[PDB]
């Protein structure tokens, strides 16, 4: 019986030192196992794998601790998942697009590579040792666990088209944003007033406009009675805001927003490219960078700094 040593995982952190029989599958002796990202569970051992770390799925008490401390969930398909995207976003390219970590296009993955470079840009602070070890590699230019980790917690495969204010929603889930306040007054001529408090991803995010200014000062829309109210910010506490809305021709002005997301074409087939406001306009493409005084173009998403906002509406 020929042996060598190598490492098993769930999380690269806490390494595992296994004897592997050199004539039986990793799968024999590990269940589904994983190399790099490649599934090696019909594999046979070889020489070059000693001292090698393989991913492993939680078969035991151990590593479903192990496994939920890192990735904070206990969806048993999560490995699987994570180690089947990785083994395509280890391939892609990761451009350094003024002085942020872009992907070069591939796979659909637009949607991707502009929630990427938002979350370059906001203050935001993920929960998940996974996630907060992975945005680490991203920022210093190697994106592909950070990716492979985004598709694997949206439930989403590579290829797939996305949408980046889904994907948001779902990591902001995963964000500490639990003290993220917003108090909402909205004013009907039949109903009367209506103040609310919201909490969380739900005080961050707004869909139906993309002015943070036009939401503090009233946007249109309609009371349960069948007539238009005003809804009206009171009151944000949170270190970003995100508004979003339909695609539609809109004008980004220097200085007045953080980033944005352009999109281009219908719900079902389109393309992001991604707005920031730095000394001018930057359009990141993927790879491709131009950049303008001025913007005029189909935006969908608008990200905004923000710290403690109170209105002066009495
Ligand atoms: C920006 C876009 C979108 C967002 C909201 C309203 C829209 C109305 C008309 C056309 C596009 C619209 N996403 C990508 C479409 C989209 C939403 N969820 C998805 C899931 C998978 C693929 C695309 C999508
Ligand atoms: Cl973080
Ligand atoms: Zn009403």
């Amino acid at each position: 019986v020929r042996t060598i040593k190598v490492f098993t995982t769930v999380d690269n952190i806490n390494l595992h030192t296994q004897v592997v029989d050199m004539s039986m599958t990793y799968g024999q002796q590990f269940g589904p196992t994983y190399l790099d990202g490649a599934d090696v569970t019909k594999i046979k051992p070889h020489n070059s794998h000693e001292g090698k770390t393989f991913y492993v799925l939680p078969n035991d008490d151990t590593l479903r601790v192990e496994a939920f401390e890192y990735y904070h969930t206990t969806d048993p398909s999560f490995l699987g998942r994570y180690m089947s995207a990785l083994n395509h976003t280890k391939k892609w390219k990761y451009p350094q697009v003024n002085g942020l970590t872009s992907i070069k296009w591939a796979d659909n993955n637009c949607y991707l590579a502009t929630a990427l470079l938002t979350l370059q840009q906001i203050e935001l602070k993920f929960n998940p040792p996974a996630l907060q070890d992975a945005y680490y590699r991203a920022r210093a230019g190697e994106a592909a666990n950070f990716c492979a980790l985004i598709l694997a917690y949206c439930n989403k495969t590579v290829g797939e088209l996305g949408d980046v204010r889904e994907t948001m929603s779902y990591l902001f889930q995963h964000a500490n944003l639990d003290s993220c306040k917003r108090v909402l007054n909205v004013v009907c001529k039949t109903c009367g007033q209506q103040q609310t408090t919201l909490k969380g991803v739900e005080a961050v995010m707004y869909m139906g406009t993309l002015s943070y200014e036009q939401f503090k000062k009233g946007v249109q829309i309609p009371c349960t009675c069948g007539k238009q109210a005003t809804k009206y910010l009171v009151q944000q506490e949170s270190p970003f805001v995100m508004m979003s809305a339909p695609p539609a021709q809109y004008e980004l002005k220097h200085g007045t927003f953080t980033c944005a997301s352009e999109y281009t074409g219908n719900y079902q087939c389109g393309h992001y490219k991604h707005i920031t406001s730095k000394e001018t306009l930057y359009c990141i493409d993927g790879a491709l960078l131009t950049k303008s005084s001025e913007y005029k173009g189909p935006i969908t998403d608008v990200f905004y700094k923000e710290n403690s906002y109170t209105t002066t509406i009495k």
